[PDB]
């Protein structure tokens, strides 16, 4: 071989040059995962738009119409798609970008309920719905509603991307980025399998109409509908040096709309706040077989929702789905949900969480990993620094449980009394430098937590890393734009 | 005591035990700058949120209305004041953090102008002041104008802390940080000397109710009024070891809300952007004798105005006010006034720029030092680090000249024609590892800029560090979080139970 005297010693991989192998952890037991790999040339793409990116999920069967929608045939032959630059998923089909003003005069907002632009739909929306006028009885319903309703399909329909069996998504270098939009890894209908998605930085996936629902949580909260990555039909899935974030807009930036005080809620508190994201990495339903390894997740509120329903059922509450795998993540400045725990056995080892419990800071601290409905977590040599004000972060800090025993009774008439045990396993933990026993939490937070009774090295062989220089290590490593330098 | 800006990390100070001195440039010349060393103990206070940053600031006479605003009598005593963790200015007299619409409900753009939400008095302020409705012939008047001075009058009473005489404020450890207001370094009222601050991260001084100005800039800007310290009515002010940012609502999330173009103008564009941030310090008025050494300043706009007027005054635009040393800063990720300097004698020294002219990065450079009316700047080997994939940067990317003769003679006659010169030197610059003129480029800028008549050394001393390391000294080296080294962990009542 041959090494120039002006050669980089120090240089990563060349952009562009990763392949998909190497997945770990759930995704790889039983039958591996491989993503696109092998790919034709002909499925071999470097895609830096929207549209360029759909032809290429749909092996260019795609019509693409004006409003950015999708019409085709998703295609299942094994694909390589390499991600150059920024995509922006919030475009239309000559890839203007989108605006709330543009979803409201593009769809039924404007043309049946005669709105003239964003900010005179919000306005009457607040006056509409907040608590003062409409109370917490019964959802919303009427013009302003009906308005938003249609503005929000049509940015659903834009910003969710679906993506078929054997594909890989691979970034280039250290600036390809995902922004604005949800990856919808398989449909009811269209179950897939055998994804990989490396190098990418994905954010800000925004719902421009978030809904008030005055019945969730007794006050009231607003929901929004996207996720960077959905997981709810996919088995197989290796998702790998990866970021993750809300990106320029933080939570925090959109806060309370209410400011009435009534039945003792203080509707401007933060629990009102104009909630526009979901989940980072949501994996629920059928979602199974997933692997999240080395990446970065930040700046977010609700990161990982494993399994969305405490109603035992085949369809969302299935102690046989729902096998996911977090291994050599950096969780830095998630408020909860990481991760959050049902019905699902899911390993958690070598992870770095960092993040304060001030209440002032961008995305204070509220909760770690939850013990759900009958969700079985095994943790192993995790390190947290949580920072925080009045005294020391304390192991209740960082794990708890929420479980029914009457969820856990009618999961029994479903499935078996091991399938429907709710259990916590931990090693190794740390805590702003000392042990941590997040098993003694977890019993504490809840005495239906019962005795582990699987164990991930039963399922697929991995390497424990030791804790001691870990967060220092992850730091380094974790991530897009790691794994090859820049184009 | 006296940390060496090159000493090993390790041996910081234990948090909670940092001074005040160590004052260099301007603010170590005349009566030297202590801040509150040597207060007395019933002075020396540790803060961790508003009501209390505001008692110790006024010796605890204050009286904190439910919405946060003061009354009260600054304490002008020598004072020592520690930041315990964050503390959030953007919040009441019970620490409610405020939102837009307690503004609007709770000022008269709700009591007088009858808006029931900060959604419908944003609605009708566009509507009514849009390029395409009001044209760009007057500034904005009537109604939600009136409503939305309203709500930025009550943030503007909120959000900024009146600092007096004598004030220390100095961070704990690695984490103390103050967001969302502004320092206000003395009042038109009060004016105050001898103030310290060293060893805070402050964020994001941000603005919920920007205005719309039709005639700025003759197409119109949105402009804000929260500095993070503002700086106009205070002499011998010493700003070492902090860190300054805009936190995580960078401007690039706050686009244009116009959509359409009137008289020839794309209203859509970057320039009509709404601006929440104002700067990071501004010195203006009566503000002299400042020195900000080694400090973190990242990801904003517009950094440093130093001189707020080409106007020339005893008041405003003042040749004998506005005396500023810059050195030892890490100057990252800032598009412009960094710093932007009329009337004042400026030194800049050491300072490490590094940004990127790429269009699509948050804070994109766009200019650097600028040599504004009658300013005299003189810069020595500061290092410049400057990217694009357009177009290698050059020294006129670095430094330009704003500057009006009209202007100059109506100075002199106020002052002096030496004290009204527009005066620019520069030795020992360097971008991206070349030496670089930025007085050749200053000369084409302006043809109205003059031979430079002072220097800082005969005002204080000072040795020059040479560039060659001082991009990576100052990136390891600079900003909170430095001086001392992490607070212990508090003490639990059962750590005492055996
Ligand atoms: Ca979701
Ligand atoms: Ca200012």
């Amino acid at each position: 071989m041959d090494i120039g005297i002006n050669s980089d010693p120090n240089s990563a991989a060349p952009a562009g040059s990763i392949d998909s192998l190497g997945a770990t952890g759930w995704a790889s037991h039983g039958t591996p995962t491989t993503g696109g790999q092998g790919a034709a040339a002909e499925r071999t793409y470097t895609v830096a738009n929207r549209n360029e990116l759909i032809q290429a999920l749909y092996g260019n069967t795609a019509v693409i119409a004006p409003d950015g929608s999708v019409q085709g045939t998703p295609d299942k032959a094994p694909k390589v798609i390499r991600i150059r630059g920024t995509i922006d998923l919030n475009v239309d089909g000559q890839l203007r970008p989108y605006t709330p003003d543009r979803y409201v005069a593009g769809s039924c907002a404007s043309s049946v309920h005669g709105y003239a632009s964003q900010a005179s739909l919000w306005s009457d929306y607040l006056a509409a719905y907040r608590p003062g006028a409409w109370g917490n009885a019964r959802t919303v319903s009427g013009k302003p509603e009906d308005a938003r309703a249609c503005a929000a399909e049509l940015q659903r329909r834009v910003v969710t991307i679906s993506v078929p069996d054997n594909t890989s998504l691979l970034g280039i270098g250290t600036d390809a980025k995902i922004l604005h939009g949800n990856l919808m890894l398989g449909t009811p209908d269209a179950p897939v399998a055998n994804i990989v998605i490396r190098n990418i930085t994905f954010e800000d996936a925004f719902d421009d109409f978030p809904q008030w629902d005055p019945t969730d949580s007794s006050d009231g909260r607003w929901n929004s509908e996207y996720d960077l990555i959905s997981v709810a039909h996919a088995s197989h899935v290796w998702i790998d040096h990866n970021t993750f974030s809300d990106g320029d807009r933080h939570d925090h930036a959109f806060p309370s709309v209410w400011h009435e005080t009534v039945h003792g809620t203080d509707y401007s508190g933060g629990d009102f706040k104009v909630q526009h994201h979901d989940g980072l990495v949501d994996v629920t339903r059928h979602g199974n077989y997933v692997t999240l390894s080395n990446n970065h997740f930040h700046d977010h509120d609700k990161a990982f929702l494993i399994g969305g329903t405490d109603v035992p059922g085949a369809d969302s509450g299935n102690p046989r789905m729902l096998k996911v795998t977090f291994h050599g993540n950096h969780f830095q400045n998630l408020r909860q949900r990481q991760a959050r725990v049902r019905y699902g056995m899911v390993h958690l080892y070598n992870n770095y969480y960092e993040n304060t419990r001030d209440a002032s800071a961008d995305y204070p601290w509220l909760a770690g990993m939850t013990l759900g409905q009958s969700g079985k977590v095994h943790a192993e040599n995790n390190v947290v620094s949580l920072a925080g004000p009045d005294r020391p972060a304390r192991p209740a800090d960082v794990a708890n449980a929420r479980i029914s025993a009457a969820r856990t009774q009618d999961c029994a008439a479903l499935f078996s009394a091991s399938e429907c045990a709710s259990t916590f396993y931990d090693s190794g933990t740390v805590l702003n430098g000392g042990p941590a026993d997040l098993t003694a939490a977890v019993r504490w937070s809840s005495a239906l937590a019962a005795a582990p009774a699987w164990k991930p090295s039963d399922f697929y062989d991995y390497t424990l890393e030791d804790t001691a220089d870990l967060a220092a290590r992850i730091t380094a490593r974790a991530g897009a734009g790691k794994l090859e330098g820049p184009a």
